[PDB]
DNA sequence: CGCC
DNA sequence: CGCC
């Protein structure tokens, strides 16, 4: 007897009692209030979605893919301790995200905070122990037959990764369940959000997570213990890389979907210093530093955007009039794009400096209006098969221009190609 | 070639340059921040879409039916001008929504304003008047061939209805585009909502709008031209009609998403002193009063709900601690359910006055415990073809939880229900 | 009662 | 450039 959520992708999700009470938390419910896509919702009208939901697949999706290991191989000692950890992970890897999601940490506080190293897997480590913390779970925790010191760093580990054997949260004998919510050299977390991006996107999805799920098992690589698939199931696995693909191109590197997340990272950069979010003791915190507190971070969400854009207060008319040309669907304009030569990228620190090196190139003929940085967005758009296991362009770089007079534009795509040539990356197209 | 938009439901939908410059303003955009199912989100997760989406469904629907009807039938006259303001009216229907659509003008206004008489489609002809002059859409209009004046008020009529022949923005030998966008019941609004929201909400909707589109025509019924199908698709209609039986038991009138509805009116309530929405001029209006200037209106959406939970103001806290309780997930619980059959239905103006009744109808069968009126929510649910070859349900919550408040208020429901000669409740 |  |  335990309770079920009515979900579009999955039908219907059963939830342990203990899920249940962390999902009815400020911090999780707080996920109800950041959009998947971001800005692409600007794009897709479809995509309304939220972390909230797609937070219950991973969860359900982890579980499933666990239940279905322990039942096929009891050999590995799979306690049905472990399946609630490996769904308590699922359901709260995302916890840390921020407002619009990839854009939060992606872009916003890298050009807020530079010299901060931030990542929304650490926000959901953060956030996880203030869930858990101002919710009592750790009481029951041990109810459901869990030890927690030992299992909410076994959670833990399964979002933000390691510190021989780098976790202690479980031995090594049980190193496949690592690999389940968030394998960092395909997991529950992408079978989630590509079938739920692409529901939403209307793309069509050809990889069948539950066919994965039922022909995997764990076998021996290394010596290390792996999830692995039938050969019968590359056909299924040449289907997920293709999606992904075309998920990549139509919607999350969309040249308009992308533009808006930086005409919004904008508005709160101009908002930055006149917005106060209440934390622990009062103490008041910005967009940028509320991600130090999580009291203040809970109430942290997309509502920045319509509290923007709502406002009044006169020292908000910058970033108020960036979000108001938004929905006048007057933008930044696409100036071009390139690619880092070899394997270099280039690193969320030197963000900033970006616009600034684009405007100080010297193109071959002068024009006479000239471009300071703070008319031009530098974009860093980042993605991130035979590593795979069986038995029987990775960054991207845009530029936009803020002023849209052809005059300008023209001008700005001369500023473009020079720091091309001078970063030796290469040549821009039409 | 004209702007294109990816549509989940739909596919592709082209939009005419004209309606490209009224959804890119302000008072349109404003959809994409009111939610199509109100508090439903906070029980079916799938169900996170706006009524922004929604209209453009509508719009779209809206000219693919009517292109379609000129197509076949080039003597009843139907020119671009037509068209494009049956689009405009499917566009902007639902313009005049407030925050979690039903609940604001069919509970919220009710019982904050038990006084003035609101409904959204006023708001949305209001609204779009806003969206109009605010953005310099009349010379828009006529340049792709519209006559602002009595092409605006065939898109008012379409929306709110009229004030022989009651329709001042078309003749009646076009009496059947007034049947497109707002109706029967059977209108190109909830062959959108129909398909979008079994889409979200994982239901099966196998109606198809496409070929029940492809066979319609508008024919002559007593005295009247009115659109009319294939009597071959009666079997198109039977299962739309299943379609909206299925979303109503299980969506539209669920037990825990009405009860989540009252408890954010609730909040809602609790907040309406003390929350300032800035309209024209600066003048302050609050939630209740937004209603009255579209400048402040177009302000007002779901944000609201947010800007109650992040509040630090000490009298927003009665407010705060309502919506703290659906975070928690303690919510007021079910009583039970009535109806008045053959009896004078409950209207919007009583609405305020249900529960202050509960708490003092009282049975023969005294106990200990004994509830006053705020302790109780009274929640009243209203439920509201040509060819050719229950009305009222009041439920009722508790706000006190416990066991023997919730067996008390068991028994003042149940007396309440004598008293007004309702049907008994069951169990 | 995020199962009608 | 809410089409890739
Ligand atoms: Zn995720
Ligand atoms: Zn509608």
């Amino acid at each position: 007897t335990m309770k079920v959520i009515n979900d579009p992708i999955h039908g219907h999700i059963e939830l342990h009692p203990l899920l249940v009470r962390i999902i009815d938390t400020p911090q999780f419910q707080r996920l109800r209030y950041i959009k998947q896509l971001g800005g692409g919702y600007y794009v897709f009208p479809g995509a309304s979605h939220n972390r909230f939901e797609h937070s219950l697949g991973v969860g359900y999706l982890a579980g499933c893919l666990v239940h279905a290991l322990g039942e096929k191989q009891p050999e590995l000692q799979i306690s049905e301790r472990d399946v609630l950890c490996v769904q308590i992970a699922g359901l709260c890897h995302d916890l840390g995200h921020g407002p619009f999601s990839h854009m939060f940490d992606g872009r916003f506080i890298p050009l807020a905070r530079p010299e901060v190293k931030w990542t929304h897997e650490q926000g959901s480590v953060m956030m996880f122990e203030h869930l858990i913390n101002s919710n009592g779970i750790k009481p029951v925790m041990e109810q459901y037959g869990l030890i927690p010191e030992e299992d909410i760093c076994f959670i833990k580990e399964q979002i933000v990764g390691p510190l021989l054997w780098p976790y202690k949260g479980r031995p090594e004998n049980k190193s496949f369940l690592y690999e389940i919510v968030s394998n960092k050299r395909i997991d529950v977390a992408k079978w989630d959000y590509f079938a739920r991006d692409c529901h939403h996107l209307g793309i069509q999805n050809n990889f069948d997570y539950k066919r994965f799920i039922k022909f995997a098992r764990v076998c021996e690589v290394d010596n290390e213990l792996r999830i692995c698939a039938r050969d019968k199931e590359v056909g299924n696995l040449y289907d997920m890389f293709h999606t992904r693909n075309s998920l990549h191109r139509r919607a999350y590197q969309h040249k308009v979907g992308n533009i808006i997340d930086t005409m919004i990272t904008d508005a709160f950069l101009k908002a930055d210093d006149y917005i106060e979010i209440t934390g622990a003791g009062g103490k008041k915190y910005r967009i940028s530093t509320a991600i130090d507190d999580m009291e203040a971070y809970t109430k942290l969400t997309d509502n920045i955007f319509l509290e923007i854009l709502y406002s009044t207060d006169p020292k908000l008319k910058d970033a108020r009039e960036i979000l108001k040309q938004i929905e006048y669907r007057n933008l930044f304009k696409y100036v071009g794009e390139t690619q880092p030569t070899g394997q270099i990228k280039i690193k969320r620190e030197d963000y900033e400096s970006l616009p600034k090196e684009v405007a100080s190139a010297k193109p071959k003929v002068l024009l006479d209006v000239k471009l300071k940085a703070e008319d031009f967005i530098v974009d860093v758009i980042n993605m991130d098969i035979d590593h795979v296991s069986f038995y029987c362009a990775e960054q991207l770089i845009r530029v936009y221009c803020k002023k849209v007079d052809r005059k300008s534009l023209y001008a700005a795509r001369q500023y473009f190609v020079q720091w091309c040539a001078d970063r030796n990356f290469t040549k821009p197209q039409d």
